């Protein structure tokens, strides 16, 4: 049984191996990629676990993205969760109103609405909730995520996939499909479009919650955040709907300096690690679902795994154990 | 209206600042010195990780703490807060057993109880409370006051005052008696004994809580506890009664470090930057009173303030205030 894997990212790696561990003996497992940590999206990201404030128009989602705290979870406390950058933080998440409860609050750990007297320490937010939550930094875990894999016989390959036939024609009877916001590259997807953000890092030690805020006439994550890592504080607030510069922009450098010290006046004495720009793979809903290749002589079945938008690191382990129950249906129908 | 402050903690600074910005317009010269063998960081105060948390039991002392949390916490997000080493922290108090709220159960932000899933983490623990508090570090604070001081015309100088006697024969006619475990050198006090600690600073920056563990079996600050200050996180659970071994000693590295890893798997991973010993001035209450000396030609009143133990950041503000007041009694009797 030949399966390649496409994609280097958190969804790669967690699918590559979670269908690993579920369905060897023996698998020949293979990830093509042509951007490996730490040059990938799941790189960008600060990592904070939250999935959306609506509800998903799939409601599996917010399945997967309880399996995926609940997995997170069962690590943070083993002596080595900081090889996989992950680490328990509370916060804030403040708004101008009375947004109503999201989905994950019984995910979350003490999920609870602000007090006044927490309310009185942020001057521009009436309404607000505070939360445990976790932080999965990308450049950890995906090395993480690919030495569990080495270990286990897993080849990697640093090579861009033109077609999905292309891998066919060299014998792969699976092909896993798990290139996030180039997905369109290899399948057009007209409700695959990137959110493109732009992050900024500093030294801020002092910081030890992370603290969101939300103006959803703006769009989500259009508004300051600042989300302390373990080196670092990631600060951000950008979504742009199309937007393909993977450039730094200078407004958006200022967005972000701007709307952070308005909510944190301390950042004013931070300094400045770094910035960076990504893509998030924007979809109404994610594309998991199994597809017969309709191209070339051969019918492939592909995995689609794609479309997790700004919250893959959020939901990447219920996404692979559901493309992992979609591989396992494709071993038993071939026999 | 010549006084001298004994003491360069936290006591001694924040009531010599506590005395000056109340009696400074009304007393002209009020001529305040500041005599002290040690300054920070060289002084109790510095050893502590500066965790705002009283005592868990003199009913003056509750509101003396909840007037010290009001005044730190009206200054988290100001210009100054990484001045004073200031920031918010939330994090955990664990018990082997069911326990009633505390006192200042009101006075923290979001004090609640923890959930089920949160003590799962916890396994040695089967109740909790979870709550966010204030770090205050006195590394940063005293040199804050200090400099607070100068600027108000406060002279500072290095000395180890024999008894007050000589002080008194100087010309000062109010001695503020701020000695801390040491006070029994210039006064007997069989009520004053040391509390040794000993505390480890690791480099762990992906702790985000406090977690504080209550054992009866070992005793009050007998058991382990994890404080993440600015740089590093203060490791600590030791109270000795009587030991006055200004050394670090392994065993009690040992006790530490073994403690906090069994609460903290990941702690394994930290590098150990440093490691200090210190004596809380352990007494049944606080000494904060007023007396006239007794000794020499001179007519000088003392205005003791010492024996905070285990929560002298915790109470220090209340307490200068109370001092302050003193100070105007021994005003209103002069005339
Ligand atoms: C600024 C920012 C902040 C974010 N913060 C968070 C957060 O706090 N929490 C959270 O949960 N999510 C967050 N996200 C979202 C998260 O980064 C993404 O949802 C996630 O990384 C997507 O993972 P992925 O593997 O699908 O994509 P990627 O990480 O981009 O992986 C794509 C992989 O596919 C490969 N590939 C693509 N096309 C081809 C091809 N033709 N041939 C070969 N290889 C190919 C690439 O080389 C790469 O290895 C954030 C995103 C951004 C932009
Ligand atoms: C390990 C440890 C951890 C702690 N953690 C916390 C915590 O998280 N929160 C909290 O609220 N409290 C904490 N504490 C308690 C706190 O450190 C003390 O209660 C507090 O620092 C006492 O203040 P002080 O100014 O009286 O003593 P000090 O800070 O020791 O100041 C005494 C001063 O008097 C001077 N002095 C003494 N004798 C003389 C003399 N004869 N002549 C001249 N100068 C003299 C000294 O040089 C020094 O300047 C902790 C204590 C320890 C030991
Ligand atoms: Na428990």
């Amino acid at each position: 049984m030949r399966v390649v894997v496409i994609g280097a990212g958190v969804i790669g790696l967690s699918t590559a191996l979670c269908i690993h561990e579920r369905y060897h003996s023996p698998l020949d497992i293979k990830v093509y990629a042509d951007h490996f940590t730490p040059l990938t999206t799941t790189d960008v990201a600060a990592g904070l676990w939250q999935p959306y404030l609506s509800d998903p128009n799939n409601p599996q989602e917010a399945d997967w993205s309880q399996q995926t705290f609940d997995y997170l979870l069962s690590h943070v406390h083993s002596p080595n969760a900081e090889n996989l950058g992950l680490f328990l933080i509370s916060g804030y998440n403040l708004f101008h109103e009375a947004i109503p409860d999201p989905s994950w609050k019984d995910t979350v750990l003490g999920f609870r609405k602000l007090t006044p007297r927490e309310l009185d320490m942020f001057p521009d937010y009436g309404y607000g909730w505070f939360h445990t939550s976790l932080i999965l930094e990308g450049k950890n875990y995906l090395q993480w995520l690919t030495e569990r894999l080495t270990e286990r016989g897993v080849k990697f390959f640093q090579r861009k996939v033109e077609s999905f036939e292309e891998v066919a024609r060299e014998g792969a009877d699976v092909i896993v499909n798990c290139t996030g916001v180039w997905a369109g590259a290899l399948q057009r997807d007209p409700l695959l479009q990137p959110g493109r953000g732009q992050i900024m890092k500093v030294d801020a030690p002092w910081m030890k919650h992370f603290i969101l805020t939300h103006d959803p006439e703006r769009g989500i994550y259009n508004s300051p955040y600042i989300i302390p890592g373990t080196q670092t504080v990631t600060l951000g607030g950008i979504f742009q709907l199309g937007n393909w510069s993977e450039l730094n922009n200078i407004q958006d450098h200022n967005t972000i300096w701007e709307g952070c010290c308005r909510l944190e006046p301390t950042l004013k004495n931070a300094r400045i690690i770094g910035e960076r720009t990504g893509f998030r793979p924007v979809r109404p809903q994610i594309r998991l679902e199994r597809e017969q290749l309709r191209t070339g002589p051969s019918n492939t079945e592909v995995i689609h795994n794609y479309g997790h938008g700004g919250y893959g690191l959020t939901i990447h382990w219920g996404c692979a154990l559901e493309a992992a129950k979609l591989f396992g249906r494709i071993l038993e129908e071939k026999k």
